[PDB]
Order: structure tokens, then C-alpha cells, then sequence
């Protein structure tokens, strides 16, 4: 057989969030999403507490209109319900939006890392189950993707001899001893990752150059 | 008849018009009216809405960026190249109808000197692709022709020299302060949403009887 190319170093991280109408239990509806697209050199080559956004990076946040009630805990958390998603004429996830994603990729240089905090049991397999849903099932095989939490704890547990929370709020704190703004919201939690990924970025690439696994492995979480 | 999105629109540029500039940044933020209309029920700065859409994107334009243009913006040719930034291409012109099919219309593009500077560049750029057609569906309103026509109906009769209304002027003569970015797309953006959340009926009615379809915008060059 002829043997797939190495990826190589990861050349673009997409800083990645969706939030829901619920748990996955619930089987749940994407109602935000959030991409934020750096390239490599933003964080192999870049002094103050938070270390501000790179100048250089690409972005896309869209409200979704879900097509079910949100859970009441969740509609608290985000600031969003369906009725509200409704009144500001939000369209459901279509072929649209899939055209939106893939575009906005593709202006980035690969290989492609989606980076996303809790990930594997969220917005990884919701993606996948959202893009199910419309046939389009192989959309994101291109892609390679890291759970942070996953990352980070990896990390920690390399840079620390034999609980913490892992919370994205809990780390921000530890590693900056403030709360980051606009918390559970998609953008606003792209925004923390981003923010403590630039902590020991150079780390970082080499665990996710190392780890990084194909987007096509993700199972949809429900179908 | 009422645009039901408005989609605050800002790019950067190589240069001025003189120079036939490229696209090096381009954020769009599409607001539905009701955002506008009826906000949530002071700061000195209203905050923006909770449901926004947004697109922000870096362009390799293919040419060096005057002093003054990177000065301004912080960005140059080889920083975008840099981080691997693509030229404006079809994919791109692919993704901006891709972002504006997600918001109900009438779409109304809102842009601060539009007229003279954003608009007539996306046309050019739209136009070196042969893709003149792409967003001729959307409206379009240069948020100074707006403001000044709020003002003029909301003061009396101009004598002497006229005030600046550069983006910073305008914001600082509402709030009193600078805006919180002044270097990005981006900045320039949420520093317009502010501005029009000033008074957003009486924009909104003057956008409702005003707004131009993109199509008869002329390219900035060809
Ligand atoms: C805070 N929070 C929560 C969350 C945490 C605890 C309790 C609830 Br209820 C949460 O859901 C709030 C709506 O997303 N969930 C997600 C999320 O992606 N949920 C998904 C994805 N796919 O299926 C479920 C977040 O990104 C987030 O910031
Ligand atoms: C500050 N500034 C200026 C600007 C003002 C004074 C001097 C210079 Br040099 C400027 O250009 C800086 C690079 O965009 N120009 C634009 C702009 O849209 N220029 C375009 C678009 N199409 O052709 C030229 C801005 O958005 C902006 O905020
Ligand atoms: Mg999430
Ligand atoms: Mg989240
Ligand atoms: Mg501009
Ligand atoms: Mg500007």
C-alpha cells in the first residue's frame, strides 16, 4: 500500500467552541459557535499579566437557531433561548453553514488543528452529529483536532512531579489570578483558551504536533 | 422597505485610493434590527448585542503597504505572509455571500467613509476576479452620509469650517473618550456599532429611506 504523508507540524490552530441547548444526554442542538484561526508562528514566535491576542488571526462567530427548547440552566449560562435566537432571525445549521466553516478553513495553510476545551465529550461529536444530520458526514476528515483539557493536563502532569479543577475559568485564574470576560459564551471561551494557550505556547505545538488526531475519528454523539 | 440586517462592514488597505490599494482586512458584524431597535432593558458606552454574527479575516494583498497604512493598522506584507495569509480570491468572495445568506434581508452593509473607501475597494477586488455580480443582492450605507444627515436635521444650519468626522471624532464627541481599537478591522467595527447605538431609531428610519444597492457602487479602479 502506498502510506499517508506525515501531517507534519501543525501549521493553523482553530481555537474551537460551540455551546448547546443542553447536555448530551438531552441530545442537544448547536445554538453558538466560535473558530479562531492562528497560525504557528503566532505562537512559536510571538511584559504584561493576560498576553493580548496575536494581531494576525481570522475569526467567525455565528448564532444558530436550534430548533428545540434550550434547558433552562443552559439558556442561563449563555444568555441565549430559542425564542431570543427566533426574534433575531437565526437560521438552523444547513448546508449553508457547513459551505461557511469549510471556506473559512480553507483560508487557512494546513494541516488544520481544531483546538477545543472538553472537545471530545462536546463540540467535537456535536459538529459531527450536526453535520450527520445534513449527509454531511465526511465534511471534516481534512481536519485534525486536540481535546485542550486533554493537552494541558499533559502538560501539567510533564511540568509537575507524582485534584485542580480544569474548568477553562479555574485555569485562566491559576495561570493569570483573574476571571476571563464574557465566560460561556462561544467566543468569549475561545477567547480564554487562546489567551492560556499563549502561556507555553512552544509546549504546547510540540504536544499537539505529537498528539494531534484526523477530525474522521470523532464519532457523532447521537443519529 | 425596514432592512432587517444590518452588517457593519470595515476594511483596511495597502494605501489611499490614489495608490489602487488591496484588501488587508476585513471584519463584517451583522446585527439583526431588533438588536437596534428594542436592546435589552447606563454605561457612558452601550454594550453590543448578545446575539452578533462576525467575520474578521487578514488578506495577502500582493503589493507593500504604505508607512503610513502600517503605522495605522500594524499590519505589513511580509507579517501577512508571515502567517501564510491568501490573496483575495473566490474562495473569499465564496465566504462573504456564505456569512451574509446566514442573516434574513433586506442586508444593509454599514461602513464609515463606505463610499469613498470600503465599498468601491470590495467592488474593485470583486470586479479583478469577475465576480461583479456576487453582492449586488445586498444595500449599503456609508455611516457618514447617515451621521451628518442625523445631525444636519438635529441642529441648525452649518456656517464656517465643518467638524472632522473621522470614526475617533465622532466617538469621542458621543462618549467622551477614545475608542478601545483603533488599529483593526475589527476595532473599527465595534467602534461603528457603538456610534449607531447612539440613536438607533432615528438611524434606522433614515437607513430604511436611504440605503443603496451594492450594485451601484463603481470599482475604485480597474
Ligand atoms: C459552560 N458550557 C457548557 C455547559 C457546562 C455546564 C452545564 C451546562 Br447546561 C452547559 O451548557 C451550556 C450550553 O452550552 N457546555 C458547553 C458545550 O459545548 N456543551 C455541549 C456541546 N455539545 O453538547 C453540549 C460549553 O461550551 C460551555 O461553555
Ligand atoms: C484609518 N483608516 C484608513 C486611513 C485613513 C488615513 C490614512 C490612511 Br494611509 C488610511 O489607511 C490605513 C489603511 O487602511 N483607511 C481605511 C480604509 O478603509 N481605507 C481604504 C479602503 N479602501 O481604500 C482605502 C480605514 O478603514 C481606516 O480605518
Ligand atoms: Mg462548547
Ligand atoms: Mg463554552
Ligand atoms: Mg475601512
Ligand atoms: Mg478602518
Amino acid at each position: 500500500g502506498s502510506q499517508a504523508l506525515p501531517p507534519g507540524p501543525m501549521q493553523t490552530l482553530i481555537f474551537f467552541d460551540m455551546e448547546a441547548t443542553g447536555l448530551p444526554f438531552s441530545q442537544p442542538k448547536v445554538t453558538e459557535l466560535c473558530l479562531l484561526a492562528v497560525h504557528r508562528c503566532a505562537l512559536e514566535s510571538p511584559p504584561p499579566t493576560v498576553p493580548p491576542p496575536p494581531r494576525v488571526v481570522d475569526k467567525l462567530s455565528l448564532c444558530v437557531a436550534p430548533g428545540k427548547a434550550c434547558s433552562p440552566a443552559a439558556s442561563e449560562i449563555t444568555g441565549l433561548s430559542t425564542a431570543v435566537l427566533a426574534a433575531h432571525g437565526r437560521q438552523c445549521f444547513d448546508d449553508n453553514l457547513a459551505n461557511l466553516l469549510l471556506a473559512f478553513l480553507r483560508r487557512q495553510p494546513q494541516p488544520w488543528c481544531l483546538v477545543a476545551h472538553n472537545g471530545d465529550r462536546y463540540d467535537f461529536p456535536l459538529l459531527q452529529a450536526e453535520l450527520a444530520m445534513l449527509g454531511l458526514t465526511s465534511a471534516l476528515d481534512g481536519a485534525f483536532c486536540v481535546d485542550s483539557i486533554t493537552a494541558l493536563k499533559a502538560l501539567e502532569r510533564a511540568s509537575s512531579p507524582s485534584r485542580k479543577s480544569y474548568s477553562l475559568g479555574s485555569i485562566y485564574t491559576r495561570l493569570y489570578g483573574q476571571s476571563p470576560p464574557d465566560s460561556h459564551t462561544a467566543e468569549g471561551d475561545v477567547l480564554a483558551l487562546l489567551s492560556i494557550c499563549q502561556w507555553r505556547p512552544q509546549a504546547l505545538l510540540r504536544w499537539v504536533d505529537a498528539h494531534a488526531r484526523p477530525f474522521g475519528t470523532i464519532r457523532p454523539m447521537y443519529g
